[PDB]
Formats: structure tokens, C-alpha cells, sequence
């Protein structure tokens, strides 16, 4: 049904106010499980869609857009029509290449070292929660059709925190590399939209840590003493750490930093058979994750 | 007037539940700035004290407490009087000596072993904030009445820090070579007291700190919104540093260490001339200092 | 040419003592860079490849390994034969599948909770880089034979390093859980030689930069004497931490930490042109990376 | 005898070529154990000499050097004849006081901010072995002849360490608060020639231990396996450390840091009641405080 949930939401045509995406062809592709879909854009030609719905466990499903008319290009690139069908392919696909040869922003951008998930399209995907990215720019004979932009949605909440920290990475990187104030300007500016989400997942972390650790010392009783104390100190610990998110304040990752030391303290400690125990040391984990960007 | 303001006491009297002490007869010490005071007990002979008013810079001033009446050596160590004595003593003398000979209990600690704040003498002497001991058992030639504690209070900080983490090194170290179960308990019992004085102490600074940033930050409009954040998330740290404090947790050094660099930094930059920034930076630095000999 | 590779070496055979391994017929699979590959033992059957050669760079390339001959399962499994085809595979492909059906020790360890690199048909795999670890036992539908081990090399040093952390994780626990005294000795067994091989690594990664780093001082004349300092002081932390690898010393990886720090310092500042210099920044490198998983 | 061991020399005369040194008149001071000595440069009255032989041991000897003639301010401070009279003095005392009055050099430094002991004349004291400066400069009504520079030896290698440490602090504040490029070079200058006598310190620190440790784990056969790795480790690092010390590397500190630590590890740890193990932590305990000022 995979397949025809596609077919069936492009033939149905996904409207922008730059006009509306309709299905022009379709065709099979080089495997079974592989096809070519043609997009038009009101009447003229757009790009193609290059999908693959999966083979279970080996095969991850993917999707590439990519023969993009240049024509259109200073049109669709950073319209609310390319938003919508990115929109629409995050809900079916969590590995996605773009062609960025027709964005000559994007690729001035990767051309001048910017992180390829705060360029501007790869800032596109990053908003609908893809985290690992991949800048093919290297073709030199070696691999055809070199110049594409490869992203992830994390394979876990531990996996989501590993790419953000180490973006935050390139992104300090970049910035004391980088010599242009007004390229600056604007991948801080994505960059710093990116740490709100970031700041407010830190925040439901830690109070669904909170009442985790509350329900757990609480309910509870055939617990160590050295329990009811690992549990407590961290309950209290998210809570302040909370406090500072809350504000945004400037001393947050600091205090983060000291709350996860003991969230994971309390989680490896606490951890047991139980269902309390389970929710605890998990919760405890989930906030552990939240501060790691920080 | 610093003689006058002893000889004032001591012709009063200091009363307490074993009786009240009086000056029997004072008279010329061996030296200009040096004089013999003899005490009495009720109507009962005492002690003598022998003390030195000092000479700056390069005579500390200090009290030696000796012939101490041997019929009364039972109900007098480790009583009020003892203590009340200690407690006036205090208030004027940075360095005392005092004579053991009279104290059994003293006496036998230290033949065992114990450390000389951890004897029951030195350990009353430890309360009032003398922080370096010293025991002679060897009158060392050219010094009369060779059975004497020495105690001085820390010349700074670090000072303090410094001693208080060399007792803890001779406690661990007496506690693996004794083998007597009642003395070690005893030895216990005392240490866990001082633990409990400087959290004591921590947990105070503590309060009179957050008072401090919570009056700044409300009262005073004229501010930064860099130090309405200093301020502010100071406040917020040491307030779940005292929450650790209060249920007396193992993790409490570790926000204490936290919240000391971020009140230190709130001193240095919301100090000023108002009366609100000058106790608001002053009650910062006294719990910084409160942090210091964890 | 990659596939040739492959089946030149099949052809020609993989000889050990239980027998020279061969191909016996080769048949395209269900995809295109898909292909299934029966092999012999000697003149008995043994079992079947299925093998993907990759198609970049969606696609990693993979083996997989099945079909074994149920009646050669005691002499296979744990044999050089079973050593060498591994030994070969490695050399093609990062990402392996197993099939553990036929091997009653794996299934017996699998079953009482080892972790799949820990198992006896793990650990070989573990032994030639492969560190990321899947144990398949639900088919999960859409796969055939799902009892298979899945295992992948490292993305990078950072993955490299924190999949073994875990497997620390999974080990500790391991052993805590288990009441089997010679279930637990064969995997400590296996786990210490892990340590073993980090170590051994480090060891001569350790000389082949001191070679790097003396070769460079000495003979490279045209170079500052910041350059001199830092080649030379290098030398010699790599030295210390050669002496305490060496004699497997519980300090060596804190000399270790240190030691690369300043081999990095080194490799950015030295790193040239020149042969000596391209070596000498290389070398260092080298020894930076073994002391990661540390 | 200390008495006339002085009397003697000042009689006798103290050479210089500026001039020699006598006695002119003596004269009992304040206390019993109180004198005071003028002294004349060739036929000129040079200065006065406050002098405490001791009294043991709440008395400790000082000697104060005041009243200078002010028409011989620019000939005295600076010479032979004032180096001459110091080493003479530094042999019988270990305290000091030195009015600064007339010694516009060492005032001015003073007055601008240098640390006591890097001054012109407190720089002529360090030389000497006294590590521990208080510089008084507030009479104010409250003290009399508040313009004096206060000098003492070490009580211990470890009290050695902590001045040295103390100065390293107060050095590196003056010259970043310093704007005065011809002070700032003679203060360095200064405290250069201290660093140079502190490696060297290490150096042999680190060699008396590293000959203890050997002969420890040698000789001493009933020592645990934990104990042979501890002495032995031990006995490399300080090699390493000695290592860079000898051509004094800038990376040295940060070896000497490590060191350090399990330098006073082993201390700990192989203490015991034996010879061996009495000069084995012994040692290592000498060589942490070497690394102090580091």
C-alpha cells in the first residue's frame, strides 16, 4: 500500500501558491521495487522522482529528486511549493537526496565550507527532523551524479543527539572559519532556530524525567537508601536545569552538563525488572540524549 | 584597651552550671606584654592563664591555660565551664595552649593515637574554629609544663581547606589503626559533627546569598538584563545546591562547586556602589567561601 | 573488477586443514548486484553465499553467509576454514550476515544472553573490525532464515569507540547475569583478548610515530626549534606510554590520553612537504587514532 | 652562643667593595632577648640592626634591618655590601624586615603593584631561600613603622611549594595588569632565574624518587602486585618528567602534572612501617611538591 499511497497523493496533485505539483509520467525502474515519477509544475516540467519502498531488513526505502528544469529554478528553490513536497516525502521517507546543482545558493554556500545541513536547502530537511547529512560533491569519474545532498532521520533519540552535537561542531568550525558577515549572518540565524528546538526538548526531557524519578521514589518502597537518594538528587537536578531552558539562559548547558553526569548515574543504578524502574532509568536516558548538543 | 576589655571580663565573672569563674590575682609575666592570670571555680582554685596582648607585626598574640587544679580536673573538662571559658577565649586569641595533664580522656586519646582536633580537648577547641594543631608530650628543652595542645585559627581560605583535608587524611589513617570499637565511635561521632558544621555553614551562606540576588534583581531597575541573568540563575543555582544540603545528599559538593563559580562570577560583575549590589556581590563571596573546605 | 576479484579467488580455492574450499556453481539472485554463491569443503558441500557488491551510495555492500551443511557443523564451525573464509570476506565487504542455526555453541551462548560479539561465532568477526552487532532471531517477515548475527565496521573512530563502549556495557551486565562459571570464563577469555588487540595496536602505533618523530628531529635540518621541541618532547610521551602498554600497565591508557594530545599538537604543526614531515604528522596521527577506543 | 656568633662577625667586619661593614654601637633592646646593632659603611653610619635571638618555642628569632641613611640610599641598596649582609643574616634568621623607605627602586615596584618577593630587594631575599612575603605599606595610626618588607623560610618543602605556587599567581596577575613594558621585563627577568631553580628542584625530586622506587620494588619482596605496579609506573613518569625538565621543555609542566598524581598514589599505597617504604612514599611526597609551582 506503500506504493499506492504515493501514487495516489501525486496524482491528486499537492497545491502551493507557486502553483500546483502534478504527476506527468511514471515509470519502472532499475530493480522491482523502483521507480520514476515526473513532476510538472502547473503545466511546465519540474523534476523527477527516483523512489525505492523497501525490501525489508537489508533495503532502506529512499528518495531522490533530482533533473530539476533550471528554468524554474530561482522559482521553486525556496518556495513554499518545494516546502510542501518536502513535507509531503518526510512523511514516507527517512533517507532523501537532492540534486543542488539549480540552487545557486545552496551550492555557493557548500562551495564556501558550510555544514550541508545548514545550508539553505539542507536546512529545508532539517526542519522536518532529518539529522545526518552527506555532501557528494566529489564524482571525479569515481560514482555517477555526484552532486547531491544526503539526509537522515536519526535511527534513535541517541542517534538524533550524536548528529546535533556534532553539528554544533561544524558549525563553530565554519563560523571562526568563515569570513563573510553576511553568509554568517544567515547560518546563525538558521542555526539559532535550531537550538530553540533543541532548548525545548531539554525542557519535556527533563520533566518527563522528573515526574519519572517522582513516581519511581514514591511508589517504590524495596529500594536502597542510596536509591531514594539517586532518584531524588536527580529530580531536582532536571528541575533546576529546567528552570534555566525555561529562561534560556546563557548558564543552561552548564548545569545540563552536571544533571546528565547524575541522570545517568541514577539510570544505570536505579534500572531493574520493574515497570517503575523501566520508565525510570528510560526517562532518565531520554534526558541524558537532551543535553548533549549542549 | 584590648587587656582592659579581659580584665573587665574576668572581675564580672563567667558564669556557668559547674560554677562561676573569677579572677583570684593577676601579676607580671616573664615579658612586658606577657601576665599570669589565676582563676578560681566558686570559691575553689582553678587554673592559671598566661597570656600575651601581642606586639604587631611580629608577635601574634596568645593564651596558655595551665595549673589546672587537679581535684576539680573531673568535673571541669568537658563541661560548660570549659566550654564558656573557650568560647570568651576565643573572641580575643587566635593561637592557645593548653595543658592536658589533668585530662585523663585527652590524655589517653592521644596516647592511642588520635588526632589532636579529634581529642576530646581539641576537639572542643575544633568548634570555635582553630583549624591547626600541634601536641607536645616533649617539653622540647626551653618550654615549662612540656604536656600542652597548640591550636591556631587558618590564616586564610586556603589555609582552612588546607588543614581541614589534612585531618580528614589523619582520621582515615587512625580509623584503619585503632582497635577499640568504643574509642572509634567516639572519634566518629565528633568528625560527623564537623562534616555537619560546614554544611551547616554552607547551607546559611547559602540562604543569606540567594537574598541577596532575589533583592537585586527585584529592587534594583537600573541593571543589565546580563546581570538580571546573573543574578537570576545564581540565585536559582544556589538555591538547589541548599536543596542538596538540606537532605544532607553525597552530591551536594558537586553543585556546591557549580553554583560557587557562577556566584563568583555574579560578585565580580554586579558589585558596584548601591547598597543593593554591594551586599548582593558580599553575600556571594561568603558562600563561595562556605564552598571552600568541601 | 570487484566481482572478479571474488570469483577469481573462489575458483582458485581457500586451502586449511580441514579442507581447500572451492565453488561449485554461481547462479544471479533476485537483483541485479545480487548473486548466489555454493561452495564445497574439500569434496562435500558446505554452503551458500548471497553476496551484494554495492551500489553507491545508497547502497553498502554486503555478504551473507548460509545454507551450511549440517552434517560438517562440527568441523566448520571453530576451524581454520571457518577462520580464512572470514579472514577473505573482511577484505570485501563492511557489512556481514550470519547464519548461526548450525552452530549449537553461538545458539546455546545467543540463548543464555552473551552478546553477539561475544559469542563464539561473534567474536571471530569481532576479531576482524566488524563492531556494530545485530541478533536476528525474529525473521521479521521479510526475511528469510531469521536466525542470522548482522555486523558492520565502523563509520568512524568515534563509532569505533562507542560501539565498544557498549559492548563493555554488555558485558558487565553479561556477567552479573549469568551463573554459568565456564560460560563466563570463555567470554572474559574473549573479552581480554579485545583489550588485548586495542593495546597491541597502540604498542606500534606507538613506535611507528617515536620512528616518525626521531627520524624528523634528526634528519630534517631546516625546521624551528618549536618543531624540535615538539618532535622531540613527543618522542618521548609515546615512549612512556610504550613502557606502561608494554608491561599492560591500569595507568597506561591515562599516559596514553596525554601522550596523543601532544602528538596532535605535533602532527598540526609539523606536518609539511617534506617526506619527513608527511610521515611524521602521518605517524602521529596513526597513534592518535589507536588510543581512542581506550 | 647565637648571640656572640653575631657579635663576632660584626666586629670582625663584613667586607665589600663598596666598603666594609662594622659594628659602631650596641645597645640592649625591649626585652631581655632584644638588641639593637648600628652599623657604619667604611666610616658612614649605615643602618640599624633590631635583632631577636629567641626564646623557644613560642618565640621565634627575626632580625629587622631599618634606619638607613638616606646620603648613602643609592650606593647601599643595589651592592656587594647589601647582598654581603644579608647572606650573613639568612644564616642565623629565618624571619626578616627590611624598611623599603629609602629604596626609591624597590618603593616604586612596590607602589605599582609587583609582588614583594619580585621587587629589587624582595627579589634579593628569594635568592636566599625565603619564600613567604607580606609586604606592609599601611601604618595608618594603628601600627608604627608600617613601611617594612616581611621575608621567611619555608617550614617544609611542602610550605616551599606553597609560596612558590602563590608567587606563580601573583606574577602572572601583575603582568597582565601591568602596562609597563621596562617593569614588566625586569620583573620576568626576575622570575625567570626562579624558574630555573625550580625545574632544577624537580629534577632531583624527581630523580630521589625515581632511585627509591627502584629500590623498593627490588629489595622489598612482600609487597603486593598492585605495589609493583605503583613504584614501578611511578619510576618511569618521574623519568619522563626528569626527561623534560632537563632541556626544560615548555610541555613539561603538564608531565610533571600526571606525575604528580601517581606520585602521591604510590606514596599512599606503599607506606608502610618498613625502612624501604618509609623513604619510598618519602620520596615521592618530595617530588609532588616539587610540581607545585609548575
Amino acid at each position: 500500500v506503500k506504493y499506492e499511497e504515493l501514487l495516489k497523493t501525486l496524482e491528486n496533485g499537492i497545491n502551493s501558491e507557486e502553483g500546483e505539483i502534478r504527476l506527468v509520467r511514471k515509470s519502472q525502474g532499475r530493480f522491482k521495487e523502483e521507480f520514476n515519477f515526473d513532476l510538472s509544475l502547473g503545466s511546465k516540467p519540474l523534476l523527477t522522482l527516483k523512489v525505492f519502498l523497501g525490501r525489508k531488513p537489508y533495503w532502506q526505502p529512499w528518495v531522490e529528486v533530482f533533473g530539476v528544469n533550471p528554468n524554474l529554478r530561482n522559482v521553486f528553490f525556496g518556495s513554499e511549493a518545494e516546502r510542501k513536497l518536502y513535507e509531503f516525502l518526510s512523511e514516507h521517507f527517512g533517507r532523501i537526496f537532492v540534486e543542488y546543482f539549480e540552487d545557486k545558493e545552496t551550492t555557493y554556500e557548500l562551495q564556501k565550507g558550510v555544514p550541508p545541513a545548514l545550508s539553505r536547502l539542507g536546512f529545508e530537511l532539517l526542519k522536518l527532523g532529518y539529522t545526518y547529512f552527506r555532501d557528494w560533491f566529489i564524482p571525479e569519474g569515481l560514482m555517477e551524479g555526484g552532486h547531491k545532498i544526503q539526509a537522515e532521520k536519526p535511527k534513535t533519540a541517541e542517534a538524533k543527539a550524536r548528529h546535533l552535537a556534532n553539528l554544533k561542531k561544524e558549525f563553530e568550525e565554519f563560523i571562526g572559519k568563515c569570513e563573510d558577515e553576511g553568509l554568517i549572518k544567515k547560518v546563525k540565524e538558521r542555526y539559532n532556530f535550531l537550538e530553540e528546538e533543541i532548548y525545548e526538548r531539554c525542557r519535556l526531557a527533563a520533566h518527563h524525567c522528573i515526574h519519572a524519578c517522582e513516581r519511581y521514589l514514591a511508589l517504590c518502597t524495596e529500594s536502597s537508601r542510596e536509591q531514594r537518594q539517586h532518584a531524588g538528587d536527580c529530580a531536582d537536578l532536571c528541575r533546576l536545569a529546567a528552570l534555566l531552558l525555561e529562561r534560556r539562559s546563557p548558564w543552561a548547558p552548564a548545569a545540563c552538563e552536571l544533571a546528565a553526569r547524575y541522570a545517568l548515574a541514577c539510570a544505570e543504578r536505579c534500572d531493574g525488572d520493574e515497570p517503575l524502574e523501566r520508565e525510570c532509568a528510560g526517562a532518565c536516558r531520554r534526558f541524558v540524549a537532551a543535553c548533549h548538543p549542549l
